[PDB]
């Protein structure tokens, strides 16, 4: 094929919610603009299932109004087209998603002043949503990752407190269990899994955006700091591509970042590999 896997960035915020879909090719550093979202959105989550890109929740924060989204839309790289899917039970801004067994899990997020602890599961082959057990904590700006077929919800804001706690969901049981809490309080952090560990990068602690990064190891059941990113940021996009973590854009209290940093787990170092076509925060990112 002309290209390998690409890192897709959908939506985001800059002065207002965006409809951009762009793709970065790690092999030659080129960016490509694709079909716009049907509705602008930011604070959404992105994931892939069966070669299809999904844009979940978020909100359309515009000059003349704000509308939280319960929408799920699907993008097909093969034809460069967006398709509306069944919507979720409720709008979820600052949502988290994870994929397990080809099913998409929508986690927490908010609707107005409602901070969800609820969680629902989407089955693409049926285009239908079903709620599952709710998290033990209400979490918006929660980070979500999957490890050993278990869904992890990390940090966030419960409506009052910003959290350093994290919990794990066992689909086979439909039970949530708290795990060791992180070193740092983080809402709107970038959370992903890489080489059998969960990473939590950046975020906001209630006083400033963060550049520190920590890693959870399941057999020691502990969170350990790794090399920090060069640029502090919350509401960043994050994904994994061939053994490395990519963080995209974000917000640091002063700027909408276009910076994209890459983490090398073998040397424990971060490098700025490229820049988005324009700075922005709250993007949905995935690789396919
Ligand atoms: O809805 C989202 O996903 C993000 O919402 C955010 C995030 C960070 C800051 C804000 C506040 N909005 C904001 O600062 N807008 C703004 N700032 N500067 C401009 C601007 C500059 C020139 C023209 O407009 O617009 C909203």
């Amino acid at each position: 094929p002309k290209v390998g896997r690409l890192i897709y960035t959908a939506g985001g915020y800059f002065r207002q919610s965006l409809s951009y879909l762009e793709a970065y090719n790690p092999s030659d550093g080129t960016w490509l603009r694709l079909a716009d979202l049907q509705v602008p959105r930011s604070g959404l989550a992105g994931c892939v299932v069966g070669g299809l890109l999904y844009a979940v929740g978020g909100r359309n924060n515009s000059p003349d109004g704000n509308t939280d989204s319960s929408a799920l839309d699907c993008y097909n790289p093969m034809t460069n087209q967006w398709s509306p899917c069944a919507p979720m039970s409720v709008p979820r801004n600052r949502i988290g998603v994870g994929v397990i067994d080809g099913h998409i899990y929508a986690v927490g997020g908010s609707h107005g002043c409602i901070h969800h602890n609820s969680v629902e599961r989407y089955e693409p082959e049926r285009d239908e949503w079903h709620l599952v057990a709710p998290m033990l904590t209400r979490r918006i700006g929660v980070g979500v990752a999957v490890l050993n077929r278990l869904l992890y919800a990390v940090g966030g804001f419960d409506g009052t407190n910003r959290l350093n706690s994290a919990e794990c969901y066992y689909p086979e049981r439909n039970e949530w269990r708290m795990i060791t809490a992180m070193n740092t309080i983080r809402s709107g952090a970038g959370v992903c899994v890489l080489h059998n560990c969960i990473y939590a990068a950046g975020g906001y602690d209630g006083q400033d955006q963060l550049n520190s990064v920590e890693r959870y190891d399941v057999e020691t059941e502990t969170w350990t700091f790794v090399a920090p990113m060069k640029h502090r940021r919350s509401a960043l996009g994050i994904t994994v591509h061939q053994g490395r973590i990519y963080v995209l854009g974000g917000y640091d209290g002063h700027t909408f970042l276009d910076s994209v940093e890459c983490y090398d787990p073998d040397t424990d170092t971060w490098s700025e590999v490229t820049r988005m076509t324009s700075g922005r925060s709250g993007v949905g990112v995935a690789v396919t």
